[PDB]
DNA sequence: GTATTGACTTAAAGTCTAACCTATAGGATACTTACGAGAGGGACACGGCG
């Protein structure tokens, strides 16, 4: 229903492109310290 | 007047040095989604017949 727009919404054409841009970078979440710690021994 | 040579001075330039541009890098608290009509053609929905 409402999860079921939501997902129909997920998939929708977005011609500006910079709300492509943006809709494509709200994947990826944010970070904290200590796995900034971690990414950074890891690299 | 028209043919010369021998000095005699003069304005215009290759090269070394200095400053003034130019390409380039760097700069730690933590901050995470802007602001009219007029006609033709193609695509998506809905219903009808075998």
């Amino acid at each position: 229903a409402l999860r079921q727009a939501r997902k129909d919404a997920e998939l929708t054409a977005s011609a500006d492109s910079v709300r492509a841009y943006l809709k494509q970078i709200g994947k990826v979440a944010l970070l904290n310290a200590e796995e900034e710690v971690e990414l950074a021994k890891r690299i």
